[PDB]
């Protein structure tokens, strides 16, 4: 038995096991416990039946890329080229890995922000990139542009940002993108904007996308996730929008990663985009309702809430209630009050000196109400 | 305007989409496409809809749905005589393509040398390059494309880290026998050389002994990765669901990569496939006879044409030598054939990194009887 030497030297699985062993309300898992639109499900079955089950084009089904182009135009006032700027991928996860892999060379420095979604770091490492982390500080987790400016070097190749922000639930304002552009304008720095929660922004101001900034747009990759937008994360279909030159390099990697993406699913997704276009304009109110169920319960609790601007996650400060560290507090919470959450420390590379936990409210009303009742015991 | 330097200034192919475009322009029988022109099993499609309807549409486990991994485990045991561990040895991926990229990315470090065999499936090389690995090619020779073990031994070095073999072999339609795997073990037994066996066409082996898998060899097994594709087996290439079998330690590393590649794969599809595996195991057991019938339609047709055929031992591809018909190189010949005789084929030279001094073209017989009969009637005129 020959053993490989890892080129990359379980939390989410503990919580669901502890939540199961103690019948705790699951608010840790970052996906819905309700299903998606059946129109989409119905169109999938229709395309499978019509026999559209063989390889799809490498860049994605034509109808889908064109439908995505139109959506982009309606939303951000600019129309990408459907044949060269849009690429369908097996989930946003693959788009991120493809974009990162296409842009990061050995020794390149990539600026990221913590707390962070855990998939960026590994991809950057597999391409031999160096991660430079900015530690966003609670409660507002705003980007300290002066700290940012200091992280730049001649090796800075890419900036990966996530907005709305998982796990902090904060969002980037138009002004933040303006500041990013002012900071990287004179440098050869690419931008990857993880905007999978693009339709879950509670500001009246609306979602501020990198695609709305004319200059950043020409040097950036926007990543979206259908699984996240249509409440069906297991469908694994996403895409990225980027200038032709950049999308071309994303495609070179993608083509050998998976080559093509589930064909029926794509056609179904195309139908959904064309049949119910204003569908996402409703998601903000849809999730704001769910968010408040948890917020109102926590206002009668010794637990404190941080402002939730986006994503379907919420941050809670348990200082007044306990002295334990977040990881073990969550274990205590699950075991003593039947509510499972995720400690914010698992999203940080370096020590996080705070008493914050992440709660997901992308759940059925009954789940949120049951959670609310238990949160009110603290 | 920012333009990225490509990590792959490696000019890439459009040979397949171009042949199809030429075929439709001249309404030619398209035998160049490496996928069915008929649909998959109805039961599989039904079960997909069933799981979608039952709400099984959220993230599946990172290593794949538990039920699919066990069904694969018991299938492996029945076929090759050994039962892998369902939890640690099997990993579901979004197509064999991702299983290959993941396995290759997890084992190839910068500078590592990987031995490959031409003619070759075009996805191995680029994945190796992205990990900074060095490709060392063996040029299998017609008519039998048998491995030259002396040539192989010569390619080995202290930097050889991996051997990628594809059996049944696309595009040569040849296969590895039990003795070939025996030879492989003898050749690499003393070095830190891992093996990746692309066995997507494992259920399309026309041998009397049947498909010889790397998984059937006790020693090669604990240092190898077998790659499978459900899309190939169930005639629905667009479903993109594959997997790889490897020892816990190797799977552990494949998984570390896969997890950040796609993380999880279409959940309802995985459950649908598991049902298909448990419910109708006979579907793959009858695939050889199913394809031998389609193959023979082409074999008998050209048995009077002046074109010659080489032995097709596996895959749903067939090699045709056109020496007695034209002096054109294979690329110009396939164009001429599509335009003048209405039958689209793929030149074998596009599958080779180095010059291929032969007049061979690849035909795909994974087509409806009506498609194969029409092609047969046209190939007759040569
Ligand atoms: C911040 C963030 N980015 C990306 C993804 C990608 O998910 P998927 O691959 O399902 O589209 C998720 C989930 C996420 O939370
Ligand atoms: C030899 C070979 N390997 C891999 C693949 C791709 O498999 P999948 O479609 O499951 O990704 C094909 C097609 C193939 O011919």
């Amino acid at each position: 038995p020959l053993i490989p030497q890892s080129k990359l030297p379980t939390i989410f699985t503990q919580m669901s096991a502890l939540a199961q062993q103690h019948q705790a309300i699951n608010l840790s898992q970052g996906f819905p416990d309700f299903d998606g639109p059946r129109y989409l499900q119905e169109r999938l079955a229709h395309h499978v039946a019509q026999g559209a089950n063989q390889y799809a084009p490498m860049t994605g089904v034509q109808a889908l890329r064109e439908a995505i182009a139109q959506k982009t135009e309606r939303l951000y006032g600019y129309q990408p080229d459907a044949d060269s700027d849009i690429t369908v991928t097996a989930g946003a996860t693959e788009a991120l890995y493809a974009a990162i892999t296409a842009l990061v060379r050995n020794g390149d420095e990539v600026i990221c922000f913590d707390p962070s979604y855990d998939s960026y770091a590994p991809a950057i490492a597999l391409s031999g990139g160096i991660v430079k982390r900015m530690a966003l500080q609670p409660p507002h987790f705003r980007v300290d542009w002066q700290e940012f400016a200091a992280l730049l070097s001649e090796r800075t190749r890419l900036v990966i940002l996530n907005t709305p922000h998982n796990p902090s639930a904060t969002v980037w304002q138009q002004a933040d993108f303006a500041a990013l552009w002012q900071a990287i304008a004179g440098h050869e720095i690419f931008v990857i904007s993880d905007e999978v929660y693009e339709h879950i922004n509670f500001s009246q101001q609306g979602h501020a996308s990198v695609l709305a900034h004319p200059q950043l747009r020409e040097r950036a990759v926007a990543v979206s996730s259908f699984g996240k937008t249509y409440h069906m994360t297991g469908w694994k279909v996403g895409y990225c929008v980027a200038p032709a030159p950049i999308s071309a390099e994303i495609r070179k990697v993608h083509q050998y990663l998976t080559f093509s993406v589930n064909t029926p699913a794509q056609l179904a997704l195309a139908d959904m985009l064309r049949a119910e276009p204003e569908h996402y304009l409703a998601l903000p109110d849809f999730y704001r309702q769910k968010r408040d169920i948890l917020v109102n319960a926590l206002n009668e609790s010794r637990l404190e809430i941080l402002p939730c601007e986006g994503t379907y996650f919420l941050l809670v400060d348990y200082s007044a209630v306990s002295t334990l560290d977040d990881v073990e507090f969550c274990q205590w919470l699950t075991q003593e009050h039947g509510v499972a959450a995720i400690p914010l420390s698992v999203f940080c590379a370096d020590p996080f000196p705070h008493k914050l936990i992440r709660l997901c409210f992308a759940k059925k009303e009954s789940t949120l109400l049951a959670a609310a009742e238990r949160l009110r015991q603290l």
